[PDB]
Formats: C-alpha cells, structure tokens, sequence
C-alpha cells in the first residue's frame, strides 16, 4: 500500500529497475513493457503505478487521464539559493547536430539528406524538427523528407527503419526501447557519430555528455566537439557552444507521470527514494545512484540532479505548455481529443 510499482521500458530498464527494487527492500517493484506506449497501458489498466516520460509521450497520456507529478532537473547558475527539489525547472534545447567536415550542408539542404531520430514521438528527435518540417514543407508526408532514417516506432519495413540495426544480432531493428542501436539521444548520436546519418536530432546536452572524452564509450571516446556543427533556423552553421542561438525550440523536462488518483503516493513514496538514491543520498556513492546508467538514459537521464516538486498542480497542457500543446497538434492531424488507446 506504501509500495510503487515502476513500469520499464525494455530489458534494460528492467535490469536496472529490479537492481532498485532489491535496495528498496519492495518499496518499489517492476513491470516491464517493450515499448512506452504499451508501459502507458499497463498505467491505466493500474497493473503499474509510474513512469518518467519524455514531453512527446506525456502528451498522450495526458489525453488518457495520467499526471506529471515531479519533474527531472539539472545543474544550473541562475537560481543557485533554490534546493533542488524546489527549484523550477529550465527546460532543454532540441538542436540539430551535424559533422564539421560535411561542409555545406544547412537546415536548407536537408531534404534527401539521411536522418537520426531519438524515436517517433518524442520532443527533440521527432515533434519539433518533423513539425517544422511539415509546416515548412506544405506536405505532411514527411514520411519521405527524408530518404532513408532511423526513427525509433515506425514501420520496420518503412525508409524510417532503414538505418535502425537492432541489437547484437540485427534483432529488433528500430523497436522504440534501448535494444535498439541508434535509439534515444544517445543512439541517435551514435547514428550521426558513425555517419550512419548525416543529421541528429537531440539534445544540446547530449552533443556535451558524449564527446571530449565524457562517455568513454568505445564509439564516443575519440569524439571531439568541434567535429560537430548546429543546423540553426536561419540556415546558418554554428559551433556546439552556440547553442542558445541555434536551438530549435526549449523542451519540457522529462518527468514522472502517473494516474491521478495515485499521485499523491507516488509523489511520496519518491522524494523518499531520492533522499536515499538520488545525488546526495545515504546510499548514492555506496549502494545504487538511481541517476546514473553508464551514459545510457534508463529509467532517467544521466544528467539529472534532482527529481523536482512542480508547484502550481500542472494539468498535462499547463505543464507542456501552450506553445508545444499547439506545435503537436498541428502535426498529429497530418496522421485533436483522445486516449490513443
Ligand atoms: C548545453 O548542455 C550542456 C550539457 O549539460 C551544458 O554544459 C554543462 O553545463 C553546466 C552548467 O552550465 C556546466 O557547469 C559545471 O557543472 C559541472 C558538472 O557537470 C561542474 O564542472 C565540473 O565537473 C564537470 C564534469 O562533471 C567538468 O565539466 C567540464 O570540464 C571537463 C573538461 O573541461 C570535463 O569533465 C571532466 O570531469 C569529469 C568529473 O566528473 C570527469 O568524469 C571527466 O572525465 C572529465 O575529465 C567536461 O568536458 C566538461 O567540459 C569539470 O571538470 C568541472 O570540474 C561545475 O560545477 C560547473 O558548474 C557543466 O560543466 C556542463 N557540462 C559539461 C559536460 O561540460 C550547457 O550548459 C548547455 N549550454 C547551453 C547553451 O544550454
Ligand atoms: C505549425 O503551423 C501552425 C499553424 O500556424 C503553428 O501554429 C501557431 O502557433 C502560434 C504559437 O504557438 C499560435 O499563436 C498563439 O496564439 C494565441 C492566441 O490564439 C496568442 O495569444 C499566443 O500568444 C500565441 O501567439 C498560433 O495561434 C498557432 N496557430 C494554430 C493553428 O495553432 C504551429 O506552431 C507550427 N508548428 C511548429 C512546430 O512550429
Ligand atoms: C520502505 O518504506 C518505509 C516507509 O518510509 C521506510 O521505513 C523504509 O526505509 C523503506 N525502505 C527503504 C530501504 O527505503
Ligand atoms: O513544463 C514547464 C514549462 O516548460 C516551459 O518550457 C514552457 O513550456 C512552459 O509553458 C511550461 O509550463
Ligand atoms: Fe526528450
Ligand atoms: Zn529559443
Ligand atoms: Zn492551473
């Protein structure tokens, strides 16, 4: 009854959630799920209490009734006197990475061009750069913008999949988890890395996490940031450092959605996991950092500092806000009220 039960996305998640569970001593227990979607489902079915989620896919389940209750949120300079958890949360840039040496190539030459997407849905690597597009573009076949792309959730035998690899074997090519070679920011950078795409769209923090010797991943040790260039929206290239000048948009952070009638426990049952887990808690160095993965995103991005209170009990459209509200509808129409499910 004061026990959460945490829905994984993938083999993976759920390595790394059973490893919380053990520490937790069953406050906190798994479900595991091969996509988000179905992870969403088993929320409202109840089988399952929570999830962290990308702004992409808490859209859709804020149509099916679920509710962000805390949030992910980094390091900051400006509101340095706020504790973490209080703290409000800054938001992150969805930028469009390229190679250095692949000169001459802009937001303008993009058409035809390979592409590598985070997954279908999701804030920085498909709603906003295929937003634009579309909206550019006139057309809402977007699905052949590109010639050939590794987009996370489509149709295996589509060009989307085309630059997907699966896992160790070429199993599972382009399913929406971590099994997939190029999936989230992390693969999708990897996809560009090793030039299996000519174009990323991720996270300006995940160009940082993964060069100059951050990662220490085979592929991402010998990788040095001035390779890199932004696509800016004036058609313009600029450096890795450049990127409050050349973002295409601010995303919402990642956060922890859960059914309404279980917020209130979740919430709970969480800041207390944190305390023990999370940056600075009795087990953090010692037993198990709830934040840390090795470079690899599960359960949470590496990145994040604190799970923080939201303040001001953010409906789904509140805390996505209306710019982005908008920015999915618009192209959800090309492919207005719901529950998907
Ligand atoms: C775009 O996104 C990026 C990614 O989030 C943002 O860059 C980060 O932004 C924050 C605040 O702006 C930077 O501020 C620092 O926060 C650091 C913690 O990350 C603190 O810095 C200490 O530790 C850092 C690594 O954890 C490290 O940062 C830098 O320095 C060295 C080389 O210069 C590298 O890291 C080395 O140290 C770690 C130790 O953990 C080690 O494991 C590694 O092997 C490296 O040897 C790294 O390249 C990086 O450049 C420093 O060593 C420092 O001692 C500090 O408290 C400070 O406040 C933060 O450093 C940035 N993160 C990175 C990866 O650099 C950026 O804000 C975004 N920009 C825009 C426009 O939004
Ligand atoms: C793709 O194209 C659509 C069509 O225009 C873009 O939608 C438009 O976006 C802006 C800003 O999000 C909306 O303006 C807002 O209007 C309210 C009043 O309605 C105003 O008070 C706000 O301050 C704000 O300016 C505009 O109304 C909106 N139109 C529609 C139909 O939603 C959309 O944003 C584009 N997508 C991308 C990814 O850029
Ligand atoms: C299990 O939850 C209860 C309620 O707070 C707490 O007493 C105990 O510390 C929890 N176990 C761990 C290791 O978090
Ligand atoms: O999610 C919190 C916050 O994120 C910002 O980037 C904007 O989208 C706001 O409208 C929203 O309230
Ligand atoms: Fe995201
Ligand atoms: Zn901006
Ligand atoms: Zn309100």
């Amino acid at each position: 009854y004061t026990r959460v039960v945490w829905c994984a996305v993938g083999p993976e998640e759920q390595k790394k959630c059973q490893q919380w569970s053990q520490q937790s001593g069953q406050n906190v227990t798994c479900a595991t799920a091969s996509t988000t979607d179905d992870c969403i489902v088993l929320v409202l079915k109840g089988e399952a209490d929570a999830l962290n989620l990308d702004g992409g896919y808490i859209y859709t389940a804020g149509k099916c009734g679920l509710v962000p209750v805390l949030a992910e949120n980094r390091k900051s300079s400006k509101h340095s006197s706020l504790d973490c958890v209080l703290r409000p949360t800054e938001g992150y840039l969805a930028v469009a990475v390229v190679k250095k040496a692949n000169e001459g190539l802009t937001w303008n030459s993009l058409k035809d061009k390979k592409s590598c997407h985070t997954a279908v849905d999701r804030t920085a690597g498909w709603n906003i750069p295929m937003g634009l597009i579309v909206n550019q573009t006139g057309s809402c076949a977007f699905d052949e913008f590109f010639s050939q792309s590794c987009a996370p959730g489509a149709d295996p035998k589509s060009r989307l999949c085309a630059l997907c690899a699966g896992d160790d074997q070429g199993l599972d090519k382009c399913v929406p988890n971590s099994k997939e070679k190029y999936y989230g920011y992390t693969g999708a950078f990897r996809c560009l890395a090793e030039d299996v795409g000519d174009v990323a769209f991720v996270k300006n923090d995940t160009v940082w996490e993964n060069t100059n010797g951050e990662s220490t991943a085979d592929w991402a040790k010998n990788l040095k940031r001035e390779d890199f260039r932004l696509l800016c929206l004036d058609g313009t290239r600029k450096p890795v450092t450049e990127a409050q000048s050349c973002h295409l948009a601010v995303a919402p952070n990642h956060a922890v959605v859960s059914r309404s009638d279980r917020a209130a426990h979740v919430e709970q049952v969480l800041l207390h996991q944190q305390a023990l887990f999370g940056k600075n808690g009795k087990n953090c160095p010692d037993k198990f950092c709830l934040f840390k993965s090795e470079t690899k995103n599960l359960l949470f991005n590496d990145n994040t500092e604190c799970l923080a209170k939201l303040g001001g009990r953010p409906t789904y459209e509140e805390y996505l806000g209306t710019e982005y509200v908008t920015a999915i509808a618009n192209l959800k129409k090309c492919s207005l009220e719901a529950c998907a499910f």
